[PDB]
């Protein structure tokens, strides 16, 4: 009962922390050139679900994780009963519009909208979504398969306010459905740069590019 | 009687203001809770060879209790339970890890609060998940497999249980197109390369043939 | 021009002492309630035997009476009844126990009150729901049901009635690729071995061909 | 210029506060009815589907009505004579259609017109399935459908309505759609049920089409 | 760099402050306070052509600019911030609307905009439309061609203009895999009156001529 009390404490501290973090100094308005951020992006890729030869739009199903940094979302756990973490709705928090370039419909979200913070201000979030995009799977019923490609990055920001970056530019296969219609000859995630004629600043962008056939 | 009612509408009203918005931010390795969840299979309704997708309908059971949302019944003119809003609590971030479509929602989100601090909350769904129906056509049929849990929480945070791993097929619609030969419900615990912590799933594996 | 606005008055005043000012949390052991439904089925839209679903087009007709809800007309200018939004009452949780899809609703969500407490909602919906229509190209027809009932109330706090246990088809579709043979509505009283109390339901059950 | 404009803005929002606040309508009733009137311009009959006897149309509906409610004198507000409003904004009427098999898909903006006068202007597009038994549609006689729209909630002793002309506006009808229009009209009809003392008013849209040749 | 980070951080909350609160919803553009706003295409994909139902389903970027005093500031005033992101929620935007679709808009990009300190603004939602469209001819070396006008819903050319930078569609972000072969792309404003009303109605044709990919 005592274990009642200290429980009963511990919630204390993480109400006290939530708090303190989002109302006191509130919303951060997001990245700017005097203040840039750099999202990590990774795609794990668990089922090509449809290949629609009649448009040229394929459906993936995938988690894309996104880690980022803030100093406002900093705390020293010795404040807040060593509290080192906490889940949180993402819309308590400055979440990145990471966007796939080349879509035909709106995302599904598969996975709740939560997030992880960590005391040194860093930030997880894995939504899992359904994607369709345009490709055509010409090729897909032969040995060599049918590769398709898609562009992921910020709608609004450029290179000069959200830099992307991937651990590995292999996608992880390791959830990847065994039974799928679709065997998966390779993936691959990469940091692009485009340079554009007009404009002084950078775009950055990160590109899945997908190698599949008909699973015989 | 009228004004007795009214007494007791009085009651509730003070007990949900003295619950909710008067005194949750979830689950932490310090204040754990473990979640019941239970199966009631009603259709296997699709199967799609084409793209390997299957589509179910079921009633989820999820039971939870928060020290949080204790009363003593003798303090609010003996109400022992009440009907509230889903959006009124908190709830369990229980997800499909292998959906291929959200979830369509086939029941009112209201849960059920008991004294005690017990909470249930019984979702209707509609899922479409992985799944290769291959022999569905044959004696011995298909068989496909789907893990729930938590999204974001460690079994450091929610642990799951099952009070049975019979997943409940009493419901199940007499003149599906398919016939259920198996239906389980497992706690499973997966230990990781990466990480310290377990995690928590119950997987539902249901085997099933054209009726 | 006068008497209109006081009219308006009158209504403004009274849904704001029925609403904002005197606390109904829904029906309880001790505050039971009864909801009467009754259908009007206005056509089988599609019937599905890859999937065994049918899918149908029917208003639901609800009423009920609270006691928070009646006034004295004579202090509120003889107003008898008036239309509100859904949202600004309570509205019981009936819910179809075997769909597929979540319903789609095809009418304003608007009910009536009336000076005694008697509330009437009539949702207009698109069902899909567990049917298997094998014999719908027969001269017997299909025949298929759906209960009806409330998702997280027993019996002890909402009881269910019928005025009838005749479906109104007089606005059936007339060209409906399926012609109705008969359509009931029936109430039902159920025990399971988990639970003490009584659960109900009406149970809709519709016989229909294909139209020639 | 910037300063006539920063006023103009001034004095439209002051408007909007004072009604929209200020005597905050619960709709008509008995004692004060309201007429609306409709019209229709039909825009194309996109799919007419066999299996299930439904038919999908767009078209866009013109709804208005007048509320002393909604009145004022332009030259309390710097000559404004009518504004721009979210519908949410103000009271509109639930005018249904009677035999829709999905809910009806919006395709414009929510936004109203008000005018100093109390009246209110509001012109949904809507995309709408309806029962409609399409045989006949590839003869030359073609197929005839109906579909009758009205409030919801209250009766002729509430919302009466009337239209300006039976005839639905065609002048938008889309000249390469899959379906050709040899008339729609849009009747007020007057009803009277056993259950009920009181008449129910609908407008009953009729569309006779065939497979373009 | 951590205070100074909170300084330009608190100098935008400030703008943000100033600018919404403080002097709140700006109703919209009047006939004494009109507004222009500019549109331009970026057509990505023609996905289908239903010649069932003579719909055609066409993904774009339709980028919207036009600029409000009301959004104006002293980038001096403010520490030398010049512009910022905000949820289009957060803003008016144009009801700018296609007269000719058969279904709902699908958004498919984040609903973020970007002002200006001289009080412009630029939206660019991508969207999925379908639109009434006879792909008749589209099997032929001549051919589609369809059409479909965007403009306001509720205003007349009295409280909102149109207007392009230039006529031609931008077609470099075509998908050079899609079914269809883009043999042109046009959007050109047009100025119509009606013998109703008085009032100039100006709307954006956008008119695709295009084939199947062979
Ligand atoms: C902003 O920049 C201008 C020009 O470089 C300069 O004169 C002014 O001092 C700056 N103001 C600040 C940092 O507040």
């Amino acid at each position: 009962y005592k274990d009642d009390d200290d429980k009963l404490h511990s919630q204390a501290n993480l109400m006290r922390l939530k708090s303190d973090l989002f109302n006191r100094s509130p919303m951060y308005p997001g990245p700017t050139k005097d203040d840039p951020l750099t999202v990590t992006l990774g795609f794990t890729l668990q089922d090509i679900v449809k290949a629609d030869s009649s448009t040229n739009e394929v459906d993936l199903v995938y988690y894309e994780q996104q880690r980022w940094k803030l100093n406002s979302l900093m705390w020293d756990p010795n404040e807040y009963g060593n509290i080192t973490d906490f889940r949180t709705s993402a819309a308590d928090i400055w979440t990145p519009d990471i966007t796939a370039y080349s879509s035909t419909r709106p995302v599904q979200v598969l996975s709740p909208q939560i997030a992880v913070v960590t005391h040194d201000g860093s930030v997880m979030f894995i939504p899992a979504q359904r994607l369709s995009f345009m490709c055509d799977p010409t090729g897909v019923d032969s040995e060599e398969g049918a590769t398709c490609a898609v562009k992921f990055g910020s709608w609004v920001y450029s290179g000069f306010e959200i830099d992307l970056k991937t651990d590995t530019d292999q996608v992880d296969l390791s959830s990847y459905y065994a039974s799928s219609k679709y065997e998966i000859l390779s993936a691959t995630q990469t940091r692009q740069v485009q340079h554009y004629s007009c404009c002084p600043e950078p775009y950055i962008d990160v590109n899945l590019v997908v190698k599949f056939r008909e699973r015989r």
